[PDB]
Parts: C-alpha cells; sequence; structure tokens
C-alpha cells in the first residue's frame, strides 16, 4: 500500500509551502536502503547487539570511538554540525563507499550525535547519487520530506540542505 | 537590483524544505501587479482615503459592508476562512475580473479579515493563471513564498493551497 501518481506532487507541493510538522528528535535507527542506516549517537553504542550484522559503522561525530568488543570497522570522518562547516568535499567518497556496501550487502550505520544533521546530509547524499531516474528538484523534495516525516527530523541545518542543493541539483 | 539565475531556484528549494519564517500578520497593503491590490479588513475600511484610486473593492469577508462616502464599487464574494470550503469554484470569474481591471487600469482592493487566507489565495490563483511562461510548479513556489516573503503571511489555510495546486498545477 502506497501512493502513486501526483498524490505525491501534492503531497511534496504542500510540504514545500509550510506544511510541515515541528522538528521532533529521532530515536530509532532507520533503514533506508538494504545496507545502509542512519542513526543517533545511542544507535551507534547499540550497534554491537542489534539485529543487524554491521560491518561498517561511518562515525561523523568529532570523538574517535571505539566498540573494542566487537568487529564492526568504525570509519571516522570528524565534522561539525554547524553552518560553517563544508560537508560536501566528502560527498563523493561517502556515497561511493555506501553504494559500495550496498553492492556488497554489508551492512553500514551512518550516525551522528542527533541522527540528524551530520547523518541526515550524507544520507540525502548517498539517495541523491544514486538516482537516475527522477528530476532531481523533484527527487530531492520527495527524499528529504519523506525521510523527515519518517524520521521526525532531517538535515535541519540550511547549510548542508544548501551543499546538497548546489551539489546534486544545480 | 534583482536575484535571476538560479539563485532563486535555491531560494525555492531552500524554503520548501523549511527554511521559512514563522507566520507574521500583515499590516499594510501590497501592490501585487500593476492595478491589483491585497489587503485585510482594515486596508479596505482605508480604501475610500488612500493614495490609490480604486474603482473596485473585492470583499472575500462574509459580512456586507458599504463605503457610502465612497463610489468604489463593493463586489462581494462571501467565504469563510475553514478547512472545508470549495475557494476553486470562484477561480475563473476572479481571476477573469482581475485580469480585466489590470487591462483596464481600474484598480481594485482584493481583502479579507485577515488579508493571508481568502484574499491571499484568490490572489495567488490570479498570478498563476496569467503564468504562459514558466513551469507551473516552480511557478506556484516562486510566487508562494516571495508573497510570503513580502507580506509575512500568505495563504496559510492548508486546504485552500490544496485547491490551487489542483487548479494550477496538478
Amino acid at each position: 500500500i502506497r501512493m502513486d501518481k501526483k498524490s505525491l506532487y501534492k503531497y511534496l507541493l504542500l510540504r514545500s509551502t509550510g506544511d510541515m510538522h515541528k522538528a521532533k528528535s529521532p530515536t530509532i535507527m532507520t533503514r533506508v536502503t538494504n545496507n545502509v542506516y542512519l542513526g543517533n549517537y545511542k544507535n551507534a553504542m547499540d550497534a554491537p547487539s542489534s539485529e543487524v550484522k554491521f560491518k561498517y559503522v561511518l562515525n561523523l561525530t568529532m570523538d574517535k570511538y571505539t566498540l573494542p568488543n566487537s568487529n564492526i570497522n568504525i570509519i571516522h570522518i570528524p565534522l561539525v554540525d554547524d553552518t560553517t562547516t563544508d560537508i560536501s568535499k566528502y560527498f563523493d567518497d561517502v556515497t561511493a563507499f555506501l553504494s559500495k556496501c550496498d553492492q556488497r550487502n554489508e551492512p553500514v550505520l551512518v550516525h551522528s550525535a542527533a541522527g540528524v544533521n551530520r547523518s541526515g546530509a550524507m544520507i540525502l547524499a548517498y539517495l541523491m547519487s544514486k538516482n537516475k531516474e527522477s528530476l532531481p528538484m523533484l527527487y530531492f523534495l520527495y527524499v528529504y520530506h519523506s525521510m523527515r516525516d519518517l524520521r521526525g527530523a532531517f538535515v535541519e541545518n540550511p547549510s548542508f540542505k544548501r551543499q546538497i542543493i548546489e551539489k546534486y541539483v544545480i
């Protein structure tokens, strides 16, 4: 049971003109594609012993943690969640790595502190990168709002949203 | 001094993903085209003695007022600002009347109580109707956000926005 056929279009245009719930902190991990997951700091601590056989965790926070009782490989890309940091510089490599994970069915968790702005930006970028079908402006609006509806908050950082738009739309 | 060339596009996509100021009540009349104006109840009371030579006022509120010391013609279309009323039924005639006004340079004020939802919807409809150039989805997003940025609040009513989208986009 899904919505097809220009209900998505009204959904999108209404969301695009203010029909948006106030930001609600995301709590549980979200499976976004077959092997790619999106979460927050707690979710990463919880990653050793979750239903998923993670091979990788992509740590987007500033601090290099370990999960030493586990065999998960922790990739650290330290970024700040601010309106000045350039996150686009890592777009190509990160989306490339995530697609490799999806090809090899190697589960990977993409997380930040909140699971909203450094991690949601990389998940958005991945989704945009994998779109060969749909007009980017519309794919962008659909992805953004459906992910926000799902998670409660998604790339609330305006500068991160600007960087995705420039990279993948304009 | 204007923004052209894909700054409008980033502006639009950012506004479309949550970059929106909280609704602020509009106070002064807004000239939207050469002879078409948008305002609230006070603005209409003030219409007899304003810098503009109104020939017409389009009263979208429920109550039939008069301005008996004036020669302004008051057209009454009574509508409620609610999430159930069908405003689309008057779209064709209203936009037709407004375009005639613009052709004959006959100044006309479009108002409701707030100057935000019954009146902004008819102004939006007019603008959409007069667009023969731009893709409707994009013209819609541009008009909506630039009018909201200008006025402070514009078609905040979600059902009125749905009706414009259905009429003019889908």
